[PDB]
């Protein structure tokens, strides 16, 4: 495909959200397509925005019972709002880049999998859930497939200020043993590569890693200088 | 795709396996797609027998937990079972059929439908299976619209009889209330066809309507004689 896909990874409050609406702006060439579950958690009534809002809370409520409802339900929503992007945007761009916010990699890997280990789901879910990505994937995740992941790296402990600094109310609680947790699945898949998936291309797949720990809001031109670097090597 | 495709649905124990296996043999030219759920009541590998056999037998300990994990699976399960055909056979066939063992759509507006009006799904599993359903229909699905449809109609008596007389031990406390809902719901939507659905083109869909009150296990002949006859209108 002529649209280059890249993902955007990290850690809870990382900065993904605040870097992919840098990116956006900068390239009549570029586009992005954020994560599902951050609409779902404003208000100020579209079908995902009601489901999506009422399992969010639901979710946090009683994990063991909604993880694999909710899972399922925001890889349709990031599938079906990715493929409709690479489907309608950008056409007549010379060098057109499609940025996703997170991907169905991390999605199953990150959050699917601490899920599993958390008891959030039983055996049988896990291996419903994965048989389904699994399949689902090997039709579509084709036209999905990505030509670079961007890691944004930061440590727990600024990935938890930042959380407080986002003050969305219903993730004060969540607590720093939690995201050193996700911190070294990350490591684990995008430094170390010591993480095995189904997807096989993906263990050859460019990274580049960003070191986001110092606020980059007003201080982003080298790490967009990274980027378009990065994008001149797919 | 050049193999049309029809559907065989009937309340429970109407006899759908039993014909499907019949019609299986009358051709070359005939394949079927089997239901995935039957498979998992009986007792070898395989992931989704593994994975039908728990969800099928936690429904029946627990619907309001586990009916929108199970509609979930068995509504992939068919997918995939009906695509898996669609690619793999009838390529040398002059006049080929493929019959599919019921349909996402009695799945979605009779089974599924029925979970959520006896409360074992609430709004958000419900409108999300309906979502997802839509969604993995209209974009995977769109091979496996139906060309026809054959009703085998028998009355709630008939089928509460086959149950007792095909002795799964799970079904047999069913109720001949519970077959009269589901009995209903098919009359509406095949006979009167008032059932309104989200599919454009099934309003339109050729329905034939077959008796099968009387046992047809040893005598098919006439009720196969109206099914060539059905396929030659198409
Ligand atoms: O360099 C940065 C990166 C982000 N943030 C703040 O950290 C919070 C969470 O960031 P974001 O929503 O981008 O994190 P994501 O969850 O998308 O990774 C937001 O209030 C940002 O404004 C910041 O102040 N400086
Ligand atoms: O004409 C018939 C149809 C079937 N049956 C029996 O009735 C039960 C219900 O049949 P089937 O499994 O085909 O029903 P379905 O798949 O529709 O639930 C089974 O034990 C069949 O062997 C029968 O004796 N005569
Ligand atoms: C994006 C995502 C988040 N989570 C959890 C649930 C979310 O409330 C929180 C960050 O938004 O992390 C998952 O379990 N799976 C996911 O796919
Ligand atoms: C085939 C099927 C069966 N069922 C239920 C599940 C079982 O409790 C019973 C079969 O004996 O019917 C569904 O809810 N949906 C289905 O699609």
């Amino acid at each position: 495909t002529r649209i280059k896909k890249i993902s955007i990874e990290g850690n809870i409050a990382a900065g993904k959200s605040t870097f992919v609406n840098i990116l956006k702006q900068l390239s009549e060439d570029w586009e992005v397509v954020p994560e599902p579950v951050a609409r779902w958690s404003n208000v100020q009534l579209t079908m995902e925005q009601k489901n999506g809002g009422n399992v969010l809370q639901m979710m946090y409520e009683k994990p063991e019972r909604w993880s694999f409802t909710f899972q399922t339900y925001a890889c349709l929503s990031m599938i079906r709002a990715q493929l409709a992007s690479l489907n309608g945007k950008l056409k007549d761009a010379e060098k057109p880049v499609l940025f996703f916010e997170r991907s169905v990699y991390s999605a199953r890997y990150i959050f699917a999998s601490n899920l599993y280990e958390s008891e959030s789901m039983n055996e049988t879910e896990w291996t419903i859930y994965q048989d389904w990505h699994d399949w689902m994937n090997n039709q579509f995740g084709q036209s999905l497939e990505l030509d670079g992941i961007i890691y944004l790296q930061a440590t727990p402990e600024t990935c938890l200020h930042r959380i407080y600094l986002r003050g969305r109310n219903e993730e004060q609680g969540i607590p720093l043993e939690y995201l050193e947790k996700l911190h070294y699945k990350h490591e684990s898949w995008l430094l170390h590569r010591t993480l095995k998936t189904n997807f096989d291309y993906l263990q050859e797949v460019p990274i580049l890693t960003l070191d986001v720990n110092e606020d980059f809001k007003d201080k982003y031109e080298s790490l967009v200088e990274k980027v378009k670097e990065f994008l001149s090597t797919l």
